[PDB]
């Protein structure tokens, strides 16, 4: 049996996952769970001007990990920290000072197996393949023909990933390009994954793309009457509803423009912004949609918000938007407390139309196509986090 410890140092906070794999690479319970997990805030990126404190911040998590894993396993336990690409946007050599600060700490403070490559910037493409491993691991799909694996889409704050397995033909014919479109992984059985990560098309990031389309004027993607400013990655965007409030049809046309559906496509078929769509096919008919594809439905009463996933169809998002887009900020706040908690009430109509467009016009999903959206996925009686962590533990372990 191996344990594995994967830190996820994203933009808002740092999380640790710990799994215990049995001899046949199935998960063993750790206490009552199949996954151990704690988070802290803020994220590494808050310590740009104090990188030492970024490493020191992780101390507790490391210590939960050190404790959660019996001492007897430590020397042989892989500890990996994957930080989000957000870090590269820090001025100067901060990015690397922070990693280095993490490296030092783990070497000084960890009793785990800390290899020289434990601490890296992960990036969207790898977030995508790993997530695909997380989900097909859990579902019992590894070792199946690619045609019976489950596609994954992940909507994070800044970028959205699509990853799904393709045919030998498709892989050998994939265009050339800057992240490669194909990621060859063996799991045993060799898989060719289409992988693409779209920067600027994450949940938070999308709004900036969408808001830019109307520039300093009112956006019919903003609910009546919010009159304000949306800040993303330092940049400010006026978010004022028109006189008559949000409007589904006008917003959709803005979202479509913002997606660059008409960007010219040098390949067989594109999604948007010139990106090869990967050819589609059977590796893509079943989909698991993570993170914000779940959080939005959870937040607008599309599923019991105690639950952690739901089967839905894109059209359900459209129909919700049709409703939400006629409401004012007061109604929305009242109806959808979760949207108040995250500060996104004025974005309600936009986020729904956005997820509909991304999925249907963007990715070419049939709007009557049921998909699973979830932040966790069921493994036996328990839940695992629908995140890249398990997939990266799984690949670290197969080594
Ligand atoms: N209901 C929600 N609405 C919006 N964001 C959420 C919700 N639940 C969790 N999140 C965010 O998911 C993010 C993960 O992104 P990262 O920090 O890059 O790993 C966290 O920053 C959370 O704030």
């Amino acid at each position: 049996t191996s344990y594995a410890v994967v830190f996820d140092a994203g933009s808002t906070g740092s999380r640790v996952h710990v799994y215990h794999f049995d001899q046949n690479l199935d998960l063993l319970h750790i206490g009552k769970d199949v996954e151990f997990y704690n988070k802290i805030q803020p994220g590494l990126s808050a310590y740009a001007d104090n990188p030492e404190q970024a490493a020191k911040s992780l101390i507790p998590l490391l210590e939960q990990a050190e404790n959660v894993v019996p001492e007897d396993f430590h020397s042989k336990t892989p500890i990996r920290l994957g930080a989000t690409a957000g870090l590269r946007l820090l001025d100067g050599d901060a990015s690397e000072r922070i990693l280095q600060a993490v490296r030092d700490m783990l070497n000084n403070k960890s009793t785990f197996n800390v290899q020289p490559d434990a601490v890296s910037i992960i990036d969207g493409t790898q977030e995508g393949s790993y997530l695909w491993v997380t989900i097909n691991y859990v579902l019992g799909n590894l070792g199946k023909r690619f045609t019976n694996t489950v596609g994954v889409i992940d909507l994070g704050g800044g970028s959205v990933q699509m990853a799904y397995a393709v045919s030998k033909k498709t892989a050998r014919n994939a265009p050339k390009v800057e992240d490669p479109y194909i990621k060859k992984i063996v799991l045993g059985k060799p898989y060719d994954l289409y992988v693409h990560s779209y920067l600027h098309f994450g949940r938070e990031a999308s709004r900036a793309e969408i808001l830019k389309v109307t520039h300093g004027s009112a956006s019919p993607c903003i609910l009546a009457g919010f009159d304000g400013i949306y800040t993303y990655s330092g940049e400010e965007f006026k978010a004022s509803a028109p006189t008559s409030g949000a409007n589904f049809d006008k917003c959709k046309k803005i979202i479509q423009k913002a997606l660059k559906l008409d960007y010219p496509c040098p390949y067989q078929n594109c999604t948007f912004g010139g990106i090869w769509n990967g050819g589609g096919g059977s590796g893509q008919k079943k989909l698991f949609a993570a993170s914000s594809f779940f959080y939005l439905p959870q937040d607008v009463g599309m599923v019991d918000p105690n639950k952690s996933n739901l089967k839905l169809r894109p059209v359900d998002l459209e129909n919700k938007a049709k409703i939400v887009c006629t409401l004012n900020v007061e109604d929305v706040k009242s109806a959808y407390p979760l949207l108040e908690k995250f500060n996104i009430v004025p974005y309600a109509c936009m986020d729904l139309i956005y997820q509909y467009e991304l999925l249907v016009d963007g990715f070419g999903l049939d709007p009557l196509q049921e998909i699973t959206a979830g932040e966790k996925i069921e493994y036996q009686e328990a839940l695992v986090d629908a995140a890249w962590a398990l997939g990266n533990a799984v690949e670290a372990v197969l080594l």
